[PDB]
């Protein structure tokens, strides 16, 4: 094990001025590399492959550093060979790590923590090993297939050109949906038929075949699956929701339909998904989860779906034509949990770089999905182009004209190409837009006419440019590459302004999603300008959880809008995550199949019976309590469910966990608790229904969140009044309340942080330790600090995506409240005034832990008895009995 003192080089992706990467290997403890951004790692090339025995690391000062060390012997796979995670200070002796004679040609050191500073540093790194005499192999450049080369193109064109082949494909796939949803044994109890549209509208039919089979007709795959769904819900008491709880118990014999049914929808489009859904929910989904979602979409009538899968390969091909290497593209693109804000032009780089094999795998996932969407008749919304480029685009393309977009929550927005230039100037918008659309075809082929792009989303800068001309040129360029193109435009807090929208010269080739129609509708100005538009329920913000829904508005306002408009072309959901309140989403898509207002109370009565497989007068009573409290119609502005005090940074006078959220419970808390009492009383009868268990946990965790808020206010008066003994008692019950909450959360697999993290770590096959640790960082950061310090704090993003999740509650939310409570108690006991707590440092310490070295979170839910937990909460942690407590 001889020290390697020749041929050693190093790179980094960032450094503060005069603290370059090479200063970590110059044999001088007085010079150091220091990080300047969130790339906190350096990569050492050893000038050959050595079997390493020791790695020695010196820091620039005496802080507590934590870091992870990776090695590669093939040039591609960097696996973890050592780490420091104890709390020892660095000193002048350095830290020496034993390596077990691991072959390595390259080494990565990632300094994730410095107790003294946001920035990390390495003064010296020495490596000890024996030469093997071998050199690393040249690593294969990124290669991806053109669509036309693949079997996907063959199958896609065959569907297009052969109506008989396509109908057989659609009918066979619908049969496969039946098998996946309710069981293979039910596939041959259904006969599916393509029919025509009913006077220009999508339509389905359900009826008896004559021999005890169910005959379902529909004009395309979505209508057929919606007919299948209609039959399950109205004749089988069955309810399908692969994300939020199902009752799939089929009768012993197929129920007969009786009088035939024909049902159509007046909406050309039924739309689903926010850009944000691709991050807060779908970041680590595999094909199995996409297939389920599409089965559920088709069954709920969905036929228009935002689709950004594999767009990284589209952008790689595009930027490669303008002076960007693959490595530079990977630095530009974000990590896997941040594509929502990368493609909305809000942020770059953070969470990356993506692995090299990312690009082909995701292009293949996208092609897989377009085949299934084609079978069903679901239109994807691919990408438009508006001028997004990296900030160094002019450095590489000197004649290009760009506009700096400034910051977004402490992130650097990408630049924007000037949408038009002067005569004599080069028009790189035309150049890059031409390539972008052409490369998108190369990756996926002609799969849709709908394209989504949103310049100046939540900021940016229009420079000297005219707002209307900008939108005129973007649309014209889109139509140039697809004559039937429809630009799908988000409508969010009054933007894009009327002046922007009036620049659209082809109104029929634009479609505006009114993003927030169930709380802050903004479609009148779209309707006035004869712009096709869609009525959308947003409902969910950041995946933040709680009992919250607007069923009365859905049942009334949607048909009212259709009766008072001419350019309402559909309805949709725009949730930032799909993880809460399945009633809201079931009801929205149901409103596609009526032109009249419906009764939301009686609809809910039918819904819960098929959701639980059974019903009675007590369960119905509890849900009418829910309808009169958490789901009651309101007329204020609010973003998502009222937040749980448990999830907020501890402090005085807290009114929300997120920056733009709300913690006020607008219903009577003791009234709502009656729903929990009724669920507990009927637990033993309904416990065989997983959806009942799902909803029980939902209302019970809402109960403990509601009561915790009351205990916090008491806890706060005790301190402000100096009553130490009372504070100790109230805060003791508070922490005990959270402990009980953790047990409730533990019962649901949907609430386990271990599932979120494991999905991140396993979403690619044959990925190295480096990639797994980096993906886990994406998963941990998104639901806590969101970004690093300037994003969480100065940017306002801290706890934006806070989740009432198992494990995360124990190790994050409880830990914060415990540390704050201990500080206040010491002060009240005659100690020094409680220090200010740098919350972000503590939070980022959890963000950077790894599942394979620190603590592995479970993927299996517990067996705790919700009914029993409900009794404990009512007796010892409730609002009703709070004065006895
Ligand atoms: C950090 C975040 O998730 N910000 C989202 C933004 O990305 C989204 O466009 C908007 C409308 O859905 N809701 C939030 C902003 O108010
Ligand atoms: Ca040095």
């Amino acid at each position: 094990g001889v020290e390697i003192t020749e041929g050693v080089t190093v790179t980094a992706k960032g450094n503060t001025e005069g603290n370059t990467a090479d200063l970590a290997i110059d044999g001088d403890l007085s010079t150091y590399w220091e990080s300047s951004n969130d790339y906190k790692w350096i990569e050492v090339d050893l000038g050959g492959i050595y079997e390493l025995s020791k790695i020695e690391i010196f820091n620039k000062d005496e802080a507590v550093y934590k870091y992870n060390i990776y090695a590669s012997e093939d040039g591609e796979n960097f696996n973890k060979i050592a780490y420091k995670n104890n709390d020892n200070v660095s000193d002048s002796n350095g830290n020496m790590h034993t390596i077990d004679n691991v072959r390595a040609g390259k080494i990565r050191i990632d300094v994730v923590q410095n107790s003294n500073s946001d920035r990390v540093n390495i003064a010296e790194i020495n490596v000890f090993g024996k030469n093997t005499g071998e050199s690393l192999p040249e690593v294969k450049k990124i290669a991806t297939s053109n669509f036309s080369e693949t079997p996907w193109a063959t199958e896609y064109e065959k569907f297009n050109s052969d109506s008989a082949y396509a109908n057989e494909k659609t009918l066979n796939e619908i049969k496969n949906l039946v098998g996946r949803v309710i069981g293979r044994e039910f596939k041959d109890k259904f006969i599916f038929e393509i029919r025509d549209q009913l006077n220009g509208n999508d339509v389905f039919e359900v009826s008896d075949s004559g021999d005890g089979k169910v005959l379902i007709k529909g004009n395309n795959g979505v209508s057929l699956a919606s007919g299948f769904n209609y039959y399950l819900k109205n004749y089988c008491n069955v309810s399908y929701n692969p994300i939020m709880g199902s009752n799939l118990k089929m009768p012993e014999t197929m129920p007969s339909v009786g009088e035939r049914v024909v049902i159509d929808t007046p909406y050309e489009h039924r739309y689903a998904l926010n850009f944000c859904t691709y991050s807060y929910t779908m970041s680590f989904w595999d094909w199995d989860q996409y297939e389920e979602f599409l089965d559920w979409c088709a069954m709920n009538g969905v036929n228009l779906v935002l689709d950004i899968i594999g767009q990284e390969e589209v952008l790689r091909r595009t930027l490669n034509e303008f002076g960007y290497s693959d490595e530079e593209v990977k630095e530009f693109i974000s990590g896997p949990a941040y594509f929502a804000w990368f493609y909305m032009q809000n942020m770059t780089g953070f969470g990356g770089p993506l692995p090299n094999d990312w690009f082909e795998q995701r292009a293949e996932l996208g092609r897989k999905m377009h085949d299934r969407m084609q079978s069903f008749g679901i239109n994807p919304v691919l990408q438009g182009y508006s001028g997004m480029v990296p900030r160094d685009f002019k450095e590489k393309n000197q004649e290009a004209q760009t506009i700096s977009q400034g910051g977004w929550c402490g992130f650097d927005r990408p630049d924007m190409l000037k949408t038009y230039v002067n005569e004599g100037e080069a028009d790189y918008f035309q150049k890059v837009a031409d390539v972008f659309y052409e490369k998108q075809k190369e990756v996926f082929g002609d799969v849709t006419n709908f394209y989504g792009v949103d310049p100046f989303h939540e900021g940016g800068n229009t420079g000297d440019l005219d707002n209307g001309k900008i939108y005129e040129i973007i649309q014209n360029k889109m139509i140039e590459h697809d004559n039937d193109a429809v630009w799908v435009i988000q409508n969010w807090q009054g933007n894009p302004s009327n002046n922007k929208l009036e620049g659209l010269t082809k109104k029929d080739q634009a479609m505006v999603l009114d993003l927030f129609s169930e709380v802050s509708p903004d479609w009148n100005r779209l309707e006035e300008r004869d712009l096709p538009w869609i009525w959308n329920m947003l409902h969910n913000f950041g995946g933040r959880m709680g009992m919250d829904a607007a069923p009365e508005k859905l049942a009334t306002e949607i048909p009212k809008a259709l009766a008072n408009s001419e350019h309402m072309v559909g309805i949709g959901i725009t949730p930032e995550a799909i993880n809460t309140n399945p009633l809201a989403y079931e009801l929205l898509f149901d409103m596609a199949w009526t032109r009249d207002q419906i009764n939301f109370r009686t609809w809910t009565e039918d819904y819960i019976e098929r959701r639980y497989g059974k019903t009675n007068k007590e369960i119905l009573e509890a849900w009418n309590i829910i309808l009169d409290t958490a789901y009651k119609k309101r007329n204020d502005y609010y973003q998502g469910a009222a937040e749980s005090i448990i999830n907020a940074r501890p402090g005085f006078g807290i009114k929300s966990a997120s920056t733009w959220g709300h913690s006020k419970i607008v219903y009577d808390k003791s009234e709502f608790e009656k729903a929990i009492e009724i669920f507990a009383k009927n637990y033993d009868e309904f416990k065989d229904s997983d959806a009942f268990l799902y909803d029980f946990a939902d209302i019970l965790k809402q109960l403990l969140a509601n009561s915790a808020q009351e205990y916090y206010e008491v806890m706060c008066n005790a301190y402000n009044n100096g009553n130490g003994e009372k504070f100790k008692f109230v805060s003791g019950k508070f922490l005990e309340l959270i402990k009980l909450q953790e047990r409730v959360l533990s019962t649901r697999p949907e609430f386990l942080i271990g599932n979120w993290i494991e999905d991140a770590r396993t979403m690619l096959k044959d990925s190295d330790d480096w990639t797994k640790d980096l993906f886990e960082f994406n998963a941990r950061a998104l639901v806590t600090t969101w970004g690093s310090r300037n994003n969480a704090d100065g940017g306002g993003l801290k706890d934006y995506s806070n989740r009432q999740w198992s494990g995360l509650t124990e190790d994050y939310y409880y830990a914060r409240w415990e540390k704050w409570i201990n500080g206040l108690q010491a002060e009240l006991d005659g100690g020094a005034k409680a220090p200010n707590i740098d919350w972000f440092k503590m939070e980022y310490d959890w963000v950077n832990k790894k599942s394979d070295t620190d603590k592995l979170y479970p993927t299996e839910a517990s067996n705790e008895n919700l009914g029993e937990l409900a009794k404990i909460a009512m007796e010892s942690y409730s609002v009703t009995n709070m004065d006895k407590i």
